């Protein structure tokens, strides 16, 4: 009875979406919200507004015809994809085919429609979509590591290397900031570099002193931090207060090690809101500070020679 | 146009004669389609032609749409699309959940809805096993990144990338080839299965480098070759390839500072093979970190 799904259906047949609900009823395995909109312009407006699911689409609107309607539907970057299965005409098959290569992600022909017919295309729209947005992150994080090994290869400046890293990691996490802290002789740290958007507030020209000494043993071990929420992560009042101050309400830090000792920290920061860090995106960045970690030791041993 | 291999697999010759029709009609593609009219005949003809897709009937003799994908043993994910009775739509369902990708009802059976079905069958395996190899092939990438991390012996890093792209590519065998100073080669480690003759101790030793010094190889040329007796290449090659049963290779320069270290190099022994993009990246990953481990294990001698 919890909504599991939502819709939209889109079409100028007010019983044709009834329809179509009731359809949706017969599915033992989810449970449907479905929006309903007559019109390509009030339906645009349901998308943008409400983020459902899957949309099915009428080929002809009254204002819109299919495929003017997908061109004018811009998907979340979270999901470049759009779940989005489209209903033609009998005999109409070839202009489905069109929408698909603009972007749906299967058609249906409106008098051959069963229950079952639909569930199988909504259930796919929204797998296919979920598959294709896992394979198209894959490549995007093979792409920002492939990136730092070829600087290292080159045997670039490692300012540059730290640059490309914060840099791309955040455009990769859509990260409110990330920074390197690099960690002294006299076991106080500096951020040295930072990438920060509009919804944090800059840390790298205001920084006082402050831990590694007393308790970077987990960092030393190459253990990383993940806290998905400041306030429920169980910190001590000072550490909460210190993160508050920046804004931080989400924190992932990774330590970056040359060699056996404890360089610095890789940290990414959430300041809108909590956010729950996932196994690809911790796998991505223990994979770029062990390249750091490379990096280091090349120029260390470039300036030995 | 594409060519695709499909198997039918249904007890109705007239059908099999229908469905065969509506496939040609495609333009897109171009299609060889087997046949099979018993569950037991189509699963042999699966596993000795890997086609691209499979049109599986709900109810043949021996066994239902079911009992066969069952018995499918390929991680891949079954091009299965499942031809099922109208009011047997409950069947198709299951079948969904067991492994297939799609399904028809017989009846309403179009040329049109056949493509598509086909088409989507196809792409989403295709996506799938994209997504496996990504994951797989990120998962060898890292573990050469860590052991570059953790340690200058080169020999153990060298060995590692050996058995794993091996393992990866599923390649009968894949080496590494050091050049001298003088650029006459040796082929430092090997890692080979049972198709093809054994390289190293069973030394063939070649001078074509002295001459040219891989200088085509030192500014980055991979060598891909699907089938050596169709790629135009010298009589003299072919037959330097053939006395070890090399079939396809893929040849990948190491290269340490700006100089042309060796080669990493794989073949195929058994048949010919089309090597892909994916694989091909791989490869210049991995070799790109060789010259990293080069080069660190370098900058420490002089230490
Ligand atoms: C409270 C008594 C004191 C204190 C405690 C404290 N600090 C940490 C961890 C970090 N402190 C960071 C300091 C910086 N400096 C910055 O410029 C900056 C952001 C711009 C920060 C966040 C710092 C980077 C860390 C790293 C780990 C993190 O959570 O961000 C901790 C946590 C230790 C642990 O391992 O849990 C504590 C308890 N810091 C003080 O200044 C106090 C005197
Ligand atoms: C014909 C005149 C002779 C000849 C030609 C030849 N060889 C190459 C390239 C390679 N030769 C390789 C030699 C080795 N040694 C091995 O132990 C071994 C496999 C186990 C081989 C393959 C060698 C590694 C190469 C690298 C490129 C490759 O195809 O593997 C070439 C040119 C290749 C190119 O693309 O230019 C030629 C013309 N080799 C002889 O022994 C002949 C006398
Ligand atoms: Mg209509
Ligand atoms: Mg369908
Ligand atoms: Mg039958
Ligand atoms: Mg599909």
């Amino acid at each position: 009875p919890q909504t599991s799904r939502v819709l939209l259906i889109i079409d100028d047949s007010p019983e044709d979406r009834e329809l179509y609900r009731r359809y949706l009823l017969r599915d033992r395995d989810h449970s449907y919200t479905v929006l309903e909109a007559g019109l390509g312009r009030r339906g645009l407006e349901l998308w943008q507004q409400h983020h459902p699911d899957a949309v099915l689409l009428d080929y002809r609107l009254p204002d819109l015809d299919g495929l003017e309607f997908l061109a004018k539907l811009q998907p979340p970057p979270q999901q470049p994809y759009l779940p989005v299965i489209m209903i033609t005409g009998q005999g109409n098959e070839a202009i489905a085919v069109q929408a698909m290569k603009a972007g749906a992600q299967d058609y249906l022909v409106k008098e051959q429609i069963t229950p079952e017919e639909l569930h199988l295309a909504v259930n796919g729209a929204i797998e296919t979509v979920h598959l294709r947005t896992q394979l198209h992150q894959r490549i995007e994080r093979e792409r920002v590591v492939s990136q730092i090994t070829q600087k290292i290869h080159q045997t670039l400046d490692l300012e540059e290397i730290l640059q490309t890293t914060v840099t791309e990691v955040r455009q990769f996490l859509q990260a409110d900031r990330v920074f390197v802290y690099r960690f002294q002789p006299d076991f106080s740290g500096i951020v040295v570099l930072e990438s920060v958007g509009d919804n944090c507030v800059p840390v790298i020209d205001a920084q006082v002193e402050d831990f590694v000494e007393t308790r970077g043993e987990d960092y030393r071990q190459g253990r990383i931090q993940a806290v998905a929420d400041i306030y429920t992560a169980g910190l001590t009042e000072c550490h909460v207060n210190l993160l508050a101050q920046f804004h931080i309400r989400a924190n992932l830090v990774v330590p970056i090690l040359h060699a056996d000792a404890l360089w610095g920290l890789l940290v990414v920061n959430q300041c809108s809101a909590p956010r729950q860090w996932q196994p690809l995106e911790i796998d991505l960045l223990k994979e770029l500070a062990t390249q750091l970690g490379i990096a280091l030791q090349q120029a260390e041993l470039y300036q030995q020679a």
